[PDB]
């Protein structure tokens, strides 16, 4: 047996000046995630004050806002 955690985009903090979505990460670090990696097809949040590993479900469309948030655009329309 294996076990995986899987979260959704919605839970996570996003920091418009860092462009990065962060979770609260049970160790003593955040998960974390750069926005320009997502828009390319990047799930994977990592977690490294440890190695830990968490899923993001987002699709393109839940990414619009906060593209708007930082101050820039996506690489191609949403």
């Amino acid at each position: 047996v294996s076990t995986y955690d899987e979260i959704e985009i919605e839970d996570m903090t996003f920091e418009p000046e860092n462009q990065m979505f962060t979770y609260p990460c049970p160790c003593g670090d955040r998960f974390q995630i750069y926005l320009d990696d997502m828009f390319e097809g990047e799930k994977v949040a990592v977690c490294p004050s440890c190695s830990l590993m968490i899923d993001v479900v987002f699709d393109k469309e839940d990414l619009a806002e906060y593209y708007e948030e930082a101050g820039i655009h996506p690489p191609e329309p949403i």
